[PDB]
DNA sequence: CCGGTATGACAGCCGCG
DNA sequence: GCGGCTGTCATACCG
């Protein structure tokens, strides 16, 4: 097997690594790594090094890297360039592994854990971690079991040993619903103290030491708790053993308002799952706990208790340890789902780089390229330390707030990487600049050809047509891989469907599953003699097809999310290859992109139409247009199509055979005009919008910039057999907006679109009367909560205080004294309630932490004083206006016509 | 260490017989 | 004060 790295870390002058070898043993090795960076040299010094510019430079090599940074240092201090890649780690990874590595996830020890600590004065804080560790659940993946350590004795109380038999019973029958999947590979450990559970977890930690390390929280809360326990009960340099290399560092981490500390274990790549989902989720959630998320990746019901956490451990112990390996499991259930741990993984071995650093999409890609440019033995360019100015960005058209019966969207493929590939956009390509006329003249194609040369951005750059480009380049293979791996994906799915037949008629002797590879296809020569053998070997030439079938889609995924990742990684100051005027070009050539076709449709669709100057696009957004269809249908009139599937084909058809060949004439004459490299804007068919034939509804609507819903019928080819609502922007899209408040306004949503005017004042006549009925906590509105203490002045609003914060200061004057009562952290989210004049609290709202029920000693008064009228005004019916008045409909049986105009 | 533009809510300011 | 208008802040969205 091939040799890959697990982690990797600089001391002084050495780097420790850890890493499989060639027998898949775990193995530790400290090198005094050489390293070697680069500086100018005259042209008549030979090397066959040179950077990207083409200018030659001299390889340093230096003892150690104490005098590699140093000489750094003394570069800067007088005003001269030090190239080559100062992270001297990424430069050991490509030296050790220059190749492409492949890893086995099975050797790699990946750790989750979860430990539950009693406090009853609120919050553990980790810093001080004054309370005993009372549970430690660790699940190891190459040992597959949950190992479990159970302390019997503290101040908080004595109690029994945890059953095993009883966490297997059902709730009904003692509680504790441990699943049967994982009750054999629970290993139960209990403890007569702290200091021996403490210890003996220690020494485990020692055998079966993580390379990564995952968890709920773990980084926040779980290491710098365990690590503080042990630190200041047995010393500092017991609690460094949790590192491998028995280092450990004390970081500060600061947002844009407040600030925290964690504990970097120097040996272990730390992937939190919080922070996992957070980044590749892509969805926003009312609520970032564990138990919020297994409900809405994994359906479970809810991990209930019976009374505080504080007091579980003292009176339900089974419960209490049982909820804290259930806690563990539903991370590696969620996992199982997502995947994010071997995406990350995946990721990171294909950059070269250590695996949290995948958090980071600048060194992903400054890895990326850092490798192809090593094997051209070419030198990377110098950190330079940018200033930050915010350059232009996309272009938004305004849209006419009005309702839109027939709608088609016309999206272009993957913009901002494909206007880098056609302009040739980077640092080394900047052939010129030119004198720029106003956008609008460029979109018209009224003023003079920018250059006959070179290429040309809008924004006054010019880029050389000859070279190839480094970044250019380098997102043309991402490109390529990910349309290579649809290579072996397909080639899996035309092998994986004459499996039914060949199992149809089989006939067994001997299971021979000859060595074929599966990522090219089958032929003739192959496909003969595979069919006739046996019934049982199928199976197995089956599952490895359907292992290669997924392995295609795992790396073509990981190859769209680099694709994506990237233009943000050049927009950033810290980049390596960031250019102010480059950002600035990718950005304002996708303003002349959409504006160009834009004018282009509407020309074509006024010829067809046999009009003049009507205006058929609605809206842009960036990367996609909106075209109004309704001429297009008017044209062949509604009542001549019989059902809804008839109008929608011929839209599709409409676009396919006369808009895309337009579309695509436009996008030509656009590359010609700025005499581009290549021509990429590719922009195809999305969406068809619209009502249900010979019925009321209105199809879709807008109300501003970025904020419309439409009725789908068809996405990208795909006939959608009941409609799909595509709402954009709008309340019921924004986690602010409360859980029975958001379907409801998306029922009267749909009620438009499908069913018309009449239907709408039905539905919200009678939410009317039920409104009171539904829960509390639907009908709670979600706001993040930053800088609190910055307008709290003594418990009191202070000047320029918002609603929200003015609700947790009217909890904190609730919750006077209490220290038993739930405590709203900074940045974590809060419910938001409005309660009435003559409140026994002081100010006009209450807010209470998300994705929880509010506490007893203020449920009693809460659930009474709070008022409907103002939150059924707030956030049902303000909204509705906002649609309907868009729409031009009425939620109200009779509403004056006159009651529109702004008037005197 | 991946620009654009919406709504809610507050506070300054101007003219308000 | 009572609305209107506008700058600001905070939050959360669209690509």
């Amino acid at each position: 097997m091939k040799e890959f790295y697990l982690t990797v870390e600089q001391i002084g002058d050495s780097i420790f690594e850890r890493y499989i070898d060639s027998n898949g043993r775990e193995r530790t090795r400290e090198v005094e790594y050489k390293p070697s960076l680069f500086a100018h040299c005259p042209e008549s010094q030979a090397t066959k090094y040179f950077d990207i510019y083409g200018k030659p430079c001299t390889r340093k090599l230096f003892a150690n890297m104490r005098d590699a940074s140093q000489w750094i240092k003394r570069m800067e201090d007088i005003g001269l360039e030090a190239l080559g890649m100062d992270d001297f780690k990424l430069a050991y990874l490509s030296d050790t592994y220059n190749y492409e590595i492949k890893y086995d996830h099975t050797k790699i020890r990946v750790a989750n854990f979860d430990i539950e600590v009693t406090s009853p004065d609120g919050f553990p804080e980790p810093s001080q971690a004054k309370h005993p560790i009372d549970a430690i659940t660790h699940y190891d993946s190459i040992d597959d079991r949950f190992y479990v350590f159970d302390l019997l004795n503290s101040p908080y109380g004595n109690v029994e040993e945890w059953s095993i038999e009883i966490a297997a019973k059902l709730q009904e029958q003692g509680g504790d619903e441990v699943p049967s999947e994982i009750i054999d590979k629970i290993i139960y450990m209990p403890f007569d103290n702290e200091k021996e559970l403490l210890m003996e977890y220690l020494n485990f930690w020692q055998q079966k030491t993580p390379v990564i390390l995952t968890g709920w929280n773990v980084e926040s809360f779980a290491i710098p708790y365990v690590y503080n326990r042990i630190k200041n009960i047995f010393g500092e340099s017991t609690a460094k053993r949790l590192s491998p290399h028995r280092k450990t560092r004390v970081k500060v981490i600061e947002n844009m308002y407040g600030s925290r500390e964690i504990i970097t274990l120097f040996g272990i790549s730390v992937l939190d799952y919080i922070d996992l989902y957070k980044k590749f989720s892509f969805t926003n959630q009312p609520s970032y706990s564990l138990d919020y998320i297994s409900e809405f990746e994994l359906n479970v019901g809810k991990l209930k208790y019976d009374g505080p956490i504080s007091k579980l451990r003292e009176s339900n112990h089974q419960r209490y340890i049982s909820y804290n390996i259930i806690a563990v499991y539903r991370v590696l259930q969620i996992d199982a789902k997502r995947q994010f741990i071997n995406l990350s993984l995946d990721m990171g071995y294909y950059a070269k780089i250590q695996i949290q650093s995948v958090f980071s999409p600048i060194k992903t890609w400054d890895a990326i390229i850092f490798n192809s440019l090593k094997e051209q033995n070419k030198v990377i360019p110098q950190g330079r330390s940018h200033p930050v100015q915010p350059y232009p960005g996309a272009f938004v058209k305004e849209p006419i707030p009005n309702r839109y019966k027939y709608v088609m969207s016309f999206d272009l493929t993957s913009l901002y990487p494909s206007i880098i590939r056609q302009v040739n956009i980077s640092p080394e390509t900047i052939a010129g600049t030119f004198k720029v006329a106003p956008l609008h003249d460029y979109i018209n194609a009224v003023a003079e050809r920018p250059s006959d040369v070179y290429s040309c951005s809008p924004n006054g750059m010019m880029y050389y047509k000859d070279r190839d480009g480094v970044v250019p380049t380098e997102i043309t293979k991402v490109f390529n891989q990910r349309k290579e791996h649809k290579g072996y994906m397909l080639a899996a799915q035309r092998n994986g469907e004459i499996i039914k037949e060949a199992l149809h008629n089989p006939n067994l002797s001997v299971d021979e599953p000859l060595d074929v590879d599966y990522r090219f296809d089958f032929s003739d020569e192959i496909k003969e003699k595979i069919k006739k053998l046996s019934a049982k070997s199928l199976n197995e030439m089956l599952f490895r097809a359907q292992r290669t079938e997924v392995a295609g889609m795992t790396a073509q995924i990981n190859r769209k999310l680099l694709i994506n990742s990237l233009y943000g990684a050049l927009g950033n100051v810290w980049f390596r290859y960031y250019d102010l005027r480059n950002a600035t070009a990718i950005t304002t050539f996708g303003q002349m992109a959409l504006q160009w076709i834009e004018r282009k449709v509407n020309e074509y669709l006024n010829e067809v139409c046999g009009t003049e100057g009507e205006a058929f696009v609605l809206y842009g957004d960036t990367d996609s247009i909106y075209v109004s269809a309704d001429k297009i249908i008017d044209k062949v009139g509604e009542s001549k199509f019989r059902d809804t599937n008839h109008w929608v084909d011929f839209l599709d058809k409409f676009a396919r055979e006369r808009m895309e060949p337009a579309i695509d004439r436009g996008f030509r004459e656009m590359c010609e005009y700025m005499n581009n490299k290549q021509h990429l804007m590719f922009m195809d068919r999305e969406a068809i919008a619209g009502p249900p034939l010979g019925s009321k509804g209105i199809g879709g609507f807008w109300t501003g910039k970025k904020r419309y819903a439409l009725n789908v019928w068809d996405m990208e080819g795909t006939r959608y057999a009941e409609p799909k609502l595509k709402i954009m922007g709008l309340e019921t899209q924004k986690s602010s907006t409360p859980k029975a408040v958001q379907k409801a306004l998306k029922e009267c949503i749909r009620r438009m679109l499908q069913e018309g005017e009449e239907s709408l004042q039905e539905y919200f006549k009678e939410f009317e009367k039920e409104f009171r009925q539904l829960n509390y906590i639907s009908i709670a509105s979600v706001s993040s909560a930053n800088n609190i203490a910055k307008y709290d002045v003594g418990g009191f609003p202070g000047p320029k205080c918002p609603f929200h914060i003015r609700g947790i200061l009217t909890y904190n004057r609730a919750i006077k004294g209490n220290i038993d009562a739930p405590q709203v952290v900074e940045g974590e989210k809060v419910y938001v309630l409005p309660l009435r004049e003559g409140n026994p609290f002081g100010d006009k709202c209450i807010a209470w932490p998300s994705g929880t029920e509010i506490t007893d000693l203020i449920k009693d008064d809460v659930l009474h004083w709070m008022d409907y009228t103002v939150l059924l005004e707030k956030t049902f019916i303000k909204p509705l206006e906002g649609f309907t008045s868009a729409a031009k409909l009425d939620y109200e049986k009779k509403a004056s016509l006159f009651d529109m105009f702004d008037f005197h």
